């Protein structure tokens, strides 16, 4: 059932922006491991004398590393005169969420229709707000609301990336591409899901998507689906201690667990990351027993070849089945020291009219699936 | 002249430290540019809960990346009941030195015969302390004092990494190798020179080593010569602004400038460095104009080959001449958002007995050099 209850026009995901201590290396780190393009800066090279801001693609996928310079650069200034080119940025805001959740998301933002109206319509249905809609040299309005802990919901909109970007060389920009497209999903830990849901549903108008491990969790969707807002929470008392709360106490409460990036070609993305993730890219999760794989062909054997199940064994990717499509997903380790955020890598198959949102779901059925494969295994 | 004053036994540079905000992205963004391999760690999975520490290393060449957790992991712990693996780690410090200097290094550490006996003398000679000596697992000692700003010289001493630190997994350790072998020297920017050195050779009984740019600078030396610690002072009024002072304002004060790292290969080096500066490596400084290497004949014709003068001109590579010796050296852009820290890669042809330290000097005469080649191009 989708009422398409949203309270305004929402388009897509339009960019994740990462708060950083230094936006230099955890943006080479990220474009060599997950194979993203330099595309933009605003630095010191630019006039920004606020913040170093480096802007990574890959498809429709934008990933933002932003750090603070010393204040210093910019005592003189104030809001009106700032050299800052994205207005909601603040030195001590900044320095205060990465010392107290180290690297981690920021902003989840959105395009939207009119920026001025979602901030608006947004807290006159109890949104938060962070910061108010600014228009940036007459052509972009970007506002922010609270979402989750220090997360917030940044709302983009444009009349016709950001002013006051440059591109940067494309002797600087080597072409890298592993094959991965755009954002699908962005998933909050929260200590209660029930306030997080009523909270964000109640001023978006998002709709729940329609659907012993350590959560519970509910999805949150825009109208046509594309923008899919996953919430966790923990529940206690399980034996095996719940990763979500194993969460909540290495970042100091609420964040952004995950992000899932859907690749055009799941096989070519791992191959290509896992080639690397000992020379500077990143780690991924354990593989499952090949039992797993031993069972997979009774399950999604019409979907892929026993070729293609084969080379999942090899790289370790899921595969889980709803009622609709086939979804193949797999998950880094955590991007940095905590174990907080990390990366998921997924590739839906079904539900064509274009491709239906959340086609296969959020792999649900793989927990009770790789519990009971560790079982077998070890029989 | 080399009176060999040193007031106490000193040996080699043993590990350079940098602090940062997440430990992990530097610390491969560091592996993969640089080719240095993980060889050690001391975190979460090694029980400590205090800081993240990576260890990378090159021949002898040892980066350590640290960063901090959250406080609340350690928070029932006192210092008798640390799980840090380095005594001299503070939460408030590691905070204040990365908000207030960017990624930079925290420590030089040298090993010495006997860490308490020179912890103590340096004290006893002026030397401010900053940690005093600990005596680790019964096997090895460590103590720090100031050197300048907020670094600061750790001595270490061994009985016979640290304890505390594991051997990461070798599926882990890629042996990734670009030719670099050990530190060369260490350059630290200040804004009085005079006063920075009296205070060091001081303590240390470093000696002054046998020596219109934007600074004056000087070196210190240990006995034989093989630590070596340059220091650097703005000249102020120059047309052209000083590179010391603009490291001084971003920086917030004095602090570490360079690293001088030796290759046994600098071409290898440089042309391994160079593949992956767009692809999350390192960049270096705008090469020479041709010109520079069309003097080169006429000046280090004797012992280059025209084939290597050229192999020079293609990496970039610098080459200037004491009278022992002759000097190979490149610049990186800065690692970091701030134009501050940077690497310099060496290598030293000349004054066998192995070779004698400062080999060829630290390219002095390649700044009235490079101001001539300018205007011979533009000609
Ligand atoms: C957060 C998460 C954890 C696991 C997980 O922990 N395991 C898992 C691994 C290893 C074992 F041994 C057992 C279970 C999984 O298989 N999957 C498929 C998982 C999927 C997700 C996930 O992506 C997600 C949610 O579940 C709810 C909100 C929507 C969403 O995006
Ligand atoms: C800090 C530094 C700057 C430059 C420099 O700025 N230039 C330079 C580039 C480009 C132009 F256009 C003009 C000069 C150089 O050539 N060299 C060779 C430089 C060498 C050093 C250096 O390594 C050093 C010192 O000079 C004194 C203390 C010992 C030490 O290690
Ligand atoms: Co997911
Ligand atoms: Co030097």
């Amino acid at each position: 059932k989708n009422p398409k209850s949203d309270k305004f026009k929402v388009k897509r995901f339009h960019h994740i922006e990462f708060w950083c201590g230094d936006a230099t290396n955890v943006a080479r780190r990220f474009s060599w491991g997950l194979g993203m393009r330099f595309s933009a800066k605003s630095d010191l090279s630019t006039g920004n004398m606020v913040h170093a801001s480096y802007l990574l693609t890959s498809g429709d996928l934008r990933f933002l590393f932003t750090a603070p310079y010393s204040p210093s650069l910019s005592a003189g200034e104030i809001k009106p005169t700032t050299t800052a080119s994205i207005p909601s940025f603040d030195h001590g805001s900044c320095r205060s969420f990465f010392s107290s959740h180290g690297l981690g998301v920021r902003a989840v933002a959105i395009e939207v229709e009119d920026a001025e109206s979602a901030f608006s319509i947004s807290v006159a249905n109890g949104a938060i707000p962070s910061s108010p809609p600014i228009v940036l040299n007459e052509a972009v309005t970007i506002a922010e609301v609270k979402l989750y802990g220090d997360v917030v919901l940044r709302y983009v909109s444009y009349k016709a990336f950001l002013p006051g970007f440059e591109r940067v060389e494309d002797a600087s920009s080597f072409p890298l591409d592993y094959g991965i497209r755009r954002l699908d999903h962005a998933v909050g830990n929260v200590p209660e899901l029930g306030p997080a849901l009523t909270y964000v549903a109640g001023f978006t108008g998002f709709h729940q998507f329609a659907e012993e491990s350590g959560l519970n969790s509910a999805v949150l969707a825009s109208n046509d689906e594309m923008v899919l807002l996953p919430i966790n929470e923990p529940v206690h008392g399980t034996k095996r201690k719940s990763q979500i709360q194993t969460y909540l106490e290495h970042n100091e409460g609420a964040g952004l667990q995950h992000l899932a990036l859907m690749s055009e070609d799941i096989f070519r993305t791992l191959r290509e990351m896992r080639k690397r993730s000992s020379i500077g890219g990143f780690d991924f999760m354990p593989s499952p027993p090949p039992t797993y794989y031993q069972n997979l062909k009774k399950r999604v054997g019409d979907v892929l070849s026993d070729d293609q199940i084969k080379e999942c064994e090899e790289l370790g990717i899921l595969v889980d089945r709803d009622d609709q499509g086939t979804l193949l997903q797999i998950f880094t380790k955590p991007l940095g020291d905590r174990p907080t955020i990390f990366i998921e890598i997924i590739q839906r198959v079904g539900c064509m009219m274009y491709q239906s949102g959340g086609c296969g779901g959020f792999g649900k059925g793989n927990f009770s699936e790789l519990f009971k494969s560790i079982e077998e295994y070890e029989k």
